């Protein structure tokens, strides 16, 4: 646009959408069955509960994982404050002090690294600031890691989760082994695991039926008469008497349902003892001896046999440090061995095969156009559904692709919630870093095209795609992306429109008023750390990568992180029941945060390669910094994934 790269108009549109979303949420928060405060049922009260909520209140009402998440967000806020100061006060004047682009005062290109000549000997300032950004990111994330570790030392954990037991072991034999082979440890109790998933589900259904029964008994006794109900999907409505939907006594119906639940309960009680899960929860009297056994097993095989060794297949065990009882997924704890791995290689391999060729909405849409999918629509339908259907399709594809990557991890079974969240964070962040940042920056549309251009080796007339990175339209595109994530993205995260749709569908498809109450008290679910970390890290990566190339994205990134911190302080309390995950997802998020300074260094290395060329001083300096910061971080990942093998860690 003729204005500042479309930033004024797009910012006005996004802030208007944010205000409208705030208005809609303020209207619907308590009216839509307390959807905006759904975790509390499991003068703006919601707006003043994020500026008055202390950290001690959050530590109690949301867990220590929420505290770690909010401390990470606050550290990112401070880092972005420092980055915005440095950029806006040094790099932006330097970029504006250039004549390589048009002299229009209201021009976005003037505020980019492309405005400076190759012989200005001032791109050294940009490279030095890239190194400074890397150092600042490392320092702030190490401060956050120090904060996590002080809460990671005790953990009051003494239970060890052992898998690989034969389906013939007993508590007596397990205790006999742990006594005969390790005389210095005091075993409290061994809890063999059985396939208690259907049993738990039926127990929960029985409890819900019990609450419905007591509701319809208290109501009956207080009103002096019973209540008519119509058990059928969408049976509350259509008061006209029709066949199929009949009005039947509530007390008798709920009593029959409770009796059937009880018969299934006792049948599953009988049948659950015949399906051992080949696992055990051995809890010791001291974390010292628990860690001693953990070092004995996982740190090197097992160099201490016992009398009950062959009968237990001690060499086949996999002793872990266990997890919180409420983060263990007994529903999908029953898949082991070659399974969960055939499923992993059937889910994630299919996802990789699909995404490798259809990573972006652009390539997905262009495939449809080539295969004459949009031809029936675009035959002759007036200009409206011709210029608006393709853009409507691209937004939809964005959402759907992120969401499919997400669900391949809501699948994958993932025995523990902490294990599910860490893999989800890794998969979603890696996919987003390519769908959002790398491929659109380079002008590509899929990972197949990315690797075809790379050839896995520097060859041919390359380094032309490395100009779409620094055009004064890619920078404005990502500035507008950060603005949208700041206002539209955070407004939609506050509103939770798809969740509201599903909640309304569940409520309307409820048999009775008691059935409408069990939905309200069970709608709230644990906060999706990892799922939210990946999005936050993706936007942060965009901000940092384009913080020097275009020193205008920094204030908008600061605005985005402030608004996201507010929205997450709101959602962790009014919504999103507390989660008890292992303190490893936070470390993984800290490790994945360095990809943003790494990609900033990549951007500046690309610029140096384009202008000064290979073997130039600035280019070689940036390349050396990139190689060092990647090897240090890569060796930092091969350290964590192999730390338990070191006896020093124990």
């Amino acid at each position: 646009g003729v204005t500042f790269g479309g930033i004024p108009t797009m910012l006005l549109i996004d802030v208007s959408c944010f205000l409208f979303l705030i208005l809609v949420f303020s209207i619907i928060r308590r009216r839509f069955w307390d959807y905006g405060r759904i975790a509390l049922v499991s003068c703006c009260p919601w707006l003043t509960a994020i500026f008055r909520l202390h950290d001690d209140q959050i530590l109690e009402w949301c867990g220590e994982d929420a505290i770690h998440y909010l401390s990470f967000q606050r550290h990112i806020i401070f880092l972005l404050v420092v980055v915005s100061f440095l950029s806006l006060c040094v790099i932006l004047p330097v970029n504006l002090s250039g004549d390589l682009l048009d002299k229009d005062p209201y021009s976005f290109g003037r505020t980019t690294i492309a405005n400076l000549q190759t012989d200005n000997d001032l791109l050294w300032l940009h490279t030095i600031f890239a190194v400074i950004y890397l150092f600042l990111t490392v320092g702030f994330m190490r401060h956050h890691t120090q904060s996590i570790k002080y809460k990671e030392e005790n953990l009051v954990r003494r239970t060890l989760f052992i898998t690989g037991l034969p389906r013939d072991a007993r508590k007596e034999t397990v205790e006999s082994h742990f006594r005969d082979a390790y005389p210095t440890c005091e075993v409290v109790d061994v809890q063999l695991c059985y396939n208690v998933a259907k049993l738990i589900y039926l127990c929960k259904e029985k409890k819900k039926t019990e609450k419905s029964l007591t509701y319809y008994t208290n109501l009956q006794v207080k009103t002096g008469q019973r209540t008519l109900i119509n058990p059928k999907p969408c049976g509350q409505f259509c008061c006209c008497e029709v066949l199929g939907c009949e009005w039947e006594d509530a007390i008798s119906y709920y009593t029959r349902m409770k009796d059937r639940l009880l018969e299934r309960i006792t049948e599953e009680e009988r049948h659950v003892q015949d399906q051992p899960l080949g696992m055990a929860f051995v809890t010791f009297q001291e974390k010292s001896m628990a860690t001693y056994i953990l070092k004995d097993f996982n740190a090197c095989g097992e160099p201490q046999p016992s009398s009950h060794s062959r009968e237990l297949y001690t060499s086949k065990w996999t002793v872990t440090f266990a997890a919180d009882p409420e983060d263990i997924c007994w529903k999908n704890l029953s898949i082991q061995g070659l399974r969960w791995w055939l499923q992993w290689l059937g889910i994630n391999f299919t996802l990789f095969l699909g995404l490798f060729f259809l990573t972006t909405p652009s390539i997905i849409l262009s495939t449809m156009d080539k295969f004459n999918v949009t031809k029936p629509i675009h035959a002759l339908n007036n200009p409206i559904i011709s210029q608006f259907f393709p853009t409507l399709l691209l937004w939809s594809f964005s959402a759907l692709l992120p969401s499919i990557v997400y669900y391949s991890t809501l699948l994958e079974s993932h025995w523990t919630k902490s294990g599910e969240n860490q893999i989800m964070m890794t998969k979603v962040y890696i996919f987003l870093i390519f769908m959002v940042l790398i491929l659109p920056s380079l002008g590509l549309t899929s990972l197949d095209f990315f690797f075809r251009w790379l050839f896995d080796k520097t060859s041919s007339e390359a380094s032309i795609r490395l100009e779409c990175v620094f055009l004064p339209d890619q920078g404005a595109f990502f500035v507008n992306y950060v603005i949208a994530s700041a206002f539209i993205g955070n407004g939609m995260e506050l509103l939770r429109l798809p969740g509201l749709i599903l909640y309304t569908f569940r409520m309307i498809m409820a048999k009775t008023a008691a059935d409408r109450r069990n939905v309200k008290q069970n709608q709230a679910f644990q906060y999706e750390f990892g799922a939210m970390y990946a999005w936050m890290l993706c936007v942060f990566t965009v901000i940092v990568a384009y913080s020097i190339t275009c020193p205008i994205i920094a204030p908008f990134g600061l605005i985005y992180i402030l608004l996201k911190h507010m929205v997450d302080r709101h959602n962790l309390y009014f919504v999103y029941l507390p989660a008890k995950l292992e303190k490893g997802i936070h470390f993984a998020a800290v490790n994945q945060a360095l990809a943003a300074p790494i990609l900033c260094l990549f951007w500046l290395y690309f610029f140096s390669f384009l202008r000064l060329g290979m073997k130039a001083p600035a280019t070689l300096f940036t390349f050396l910094v990139l190689l060092l910061t990647i090897l240090v971080c890569l060796a930092h990942t091969c350290f964590g994934c192999f730390k338990h093998l070191s006896p020093l860690n124990y």
